């Protein structure tokens, strides 16, 4: 069958499916990657067939989706949510984009569509044409569930009091090219998660569920990684959180290589110059691949994004995470933490003391790997990438008359 | 598992190995690739992960494999073919190279070893850590016909007569590592192969067949290409051999461009220029990728070789083929010819005017593609690279 994936110009947001369209691919079925043609390049270098949409994205050059507290989630804060990321998401897939990616899939005519949760041009393109179309979520669905508050708040107020900036955006949005508005235009004919359910908000609509791949990007295996570990190791991965932050770059290093083990860290050329000198068993490295890193290390020490995440998921490492608020760091932080399997410390209560203390607490008490290879046994045990192929053959399959 | 696969520096053989490598991937395996550190790029650049082992091999800068008549096929040149191609496989797989290979394998306990079949780093290192290895082809086994006839006309030499350049050669190249030579040095614990087992050589041995996905490293669309055609296109990708062969190139674009379609032809643009002002149906490109122009083709005119065949299997585009003769290019382009899937016009007998009534009869007699539509049939029939995994794990547990 034809499959049709798209997500704007991000190489996380891509490096996401990179590993569900090679499934696809090696079980035979014809896979393009449609993206903008900023995003050609990484395209490529993750061995897929990129098909170039709309103009460069450049995407780099009070109202958030991740609120949890239930007084703040209103009627009002959810739809002005909607409001403005309805205008932020058209943004990131524009008018022409979404018209390029309508004219390839009534030219293609794909036998399923699969988007980026964040990328709406996909549902769209879609419906020109009776595809069914899977949503495909990159983290927690922060969408979905703000998503069916909405409706639920929504279905209890006056009829005439009810505007839905979502259905005036996509209705919108299809109005060129016939698709009217439906609901699955939202969230998808249906959705494929990449977070462990355990740790899934609940949703109101069922999501396919897939033992997610981390992919890393290309890799070359460093020397000194192919030599016999001597001693524990500990990877650190916190650089982009610690530059912002009379408490010193390197008074931070310092406490954190305070610790009976070697740590690989990853550091700018910038903040190994604001850093000087670096301890005696640290390594100072601009990138390293986690998949060859990970499985000599007592711990990882990250923001909490959902690639590192997944890594420590995969090889079973105990973290210590520093959340970020991007998307659902805190919250995910959280849930592990509640396993046993994770410290955190929140931005705010950020010490150099504070870190050394965790790290050295996760390196000591063996809880904390157990908790961590309890959380690797059931992704394990996660529907395997083949097995998820045969859905999404079932879901175009079910999707047709 | 983990999965230890190698193949020297050409990025064609990296290639043949890719999407294998990726289906070991997204079955939860650990897959490294290791090669000669000047092709470590091209295997990031497919997104694996890279070994780099070895100096940089640089390989671009009346005994042939290829020799199928029964005739010449005496102990004594199949003996002589050993002879050479042993040192010239040598080469393109080091002592530096197997050392470091080695190496690896001893750190990195991969459970199996997938190599390239002219890559004879990876038996060894595969026998010093006791893990099954997989040959893997990137065309017919030109070198399991050869040695099957070999170990047998050496059976039946006198016992004091039966010198073999292959036992000699991975006996010398194993006993650093203290690797003795078996038969399986030569031939793997088992084959993969990669072409249809209707265009295969007789083995004595069984290979695993695949239904071989073809990779040719990056590849974008162009816009050019979202039209619906309006009328057969044709793909000529012959660049390299109208380069080394009065009549000009133009003479050659022209006749072949003289037909009822639009062809698309990958041409250097140092060729562009001194070929002159093309023909209005002609659309000059420096590569397309070949998976996403063929749907639209009703030919192809190439040299025979493994990833644009392999293509037109896939996609059932008839075939005018000017066969290289490298590896196994005769061969095959005459099984398909026998097939009514292709026409085919040796080296010496092209001329304008040949590619060009060939090129016509491909477009315009419906048995051609109904033969390259049977082929295209029984390629689907394989066994899907799913299930080709799943023989892996057997032959790594065994
Ligand atoms: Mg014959």
């Amino acid at each position: 069958m034809r499959v049709l994936m798209t997500v704007f110009a991000n190489r996380s947001h891509l490096y996401n499916m990179v590993p569900l369209a090679w499934a696809l691919t090696t079980a035979g079925h014809e896979v393009h990657i449609a993206s903008h043609p900023d995003n050609v390049q990484a395209i490529s270098d993750s061995g897929l067939t990129a098909v170039p949409v709309g103009n460069d994205l450049n995407i780099m050059a009070a109202l958030t989706l991740n609120e949890t507290r239930p007084e703040k989630l209103t009627w009002q804060y959810i739809h002005d949510v909607f409001a403005q990321y309805s205008q932020i998401y058209e943004y990131m897939a524009d008018s022409t984009m979404t018209a390029d990616l309508v004219a390839h899939a009534r030219q293609w005519q794909p036998d399923l569509v699969i988007w980026d949760a964040l990328t709406y041009a996909g549902p769209i393109a879609a419906e020109a044409v009776g595809a069914p179309h899977v949503r495909m979520l990159f983290g927690l669905d922060q969408w979905g569930r703000m998503r069916d508050h909405f409706n639920r708040l929504t279905g209890e107020r006056a009829a005439d009091d009810r505007h839905d900036p979502l259905a005036d955006w996509l209705a919108t949005k299809g109005e060129p090219h016939g698709v009217a508005f439906t609901e699955s235009l939202v969230t998808g004919t249906t959705t494929l998660a990449v977070a462990p359910p355990w740790m899934s908000f609940p949703s109101e609509q069922p999501a396919l569920s897939m033992r997610h791949l981390p992919f890393n990007g290309p890799a070359v295996l460093p020397d000194w990684l192919r030599e016999a570990p001597s001693r524990p190791r500990v990877c650190l991965t916190l650089g982009l959180t610690l530059r912002e932050l009379n408490v010193t770059l390197a008074d931070f290093v310092n406490a954190v290589a305070d610790i009976d083990a070697d740590v690989v860290a990853t550091f700018s050329a910038e903040q190994v110059a604001e850093i000087g000198d670096l301890p005696d068993n640290v390594r100072a490295v601009d990138f390293v691949p986690l998949h060859a890193l990970l499985p000599s290390c007592a711990a990882i020490v990250h923001h909490g994004g959902g690639g590192t995440r997944t890594n420590a998921i995969r090889y079973g490492v105990p973290q210590l995470i520093v959340p970020n608020w991007l998307w659902d760091e805190g919250y995910v932080a959280e849930r592990f933490a509640e396993r046993g399997a994770a410290l955190v410390t929140e931005v705010p209560d950020l010490t150099p003391d504070r870190l050394r203390d965790q790290l050295r607490r996760l390196i000591a008490e063996p809880s904390f790997k157990a908790a961590a290879e309890q959380i690797q046994k059931e992704y394990d045990a996660l529907p395997s990438l083949t097995e998820t192929v045969g859905e999404l053959v079932r879901v175009a399959e079910r999707g047709r008359s």
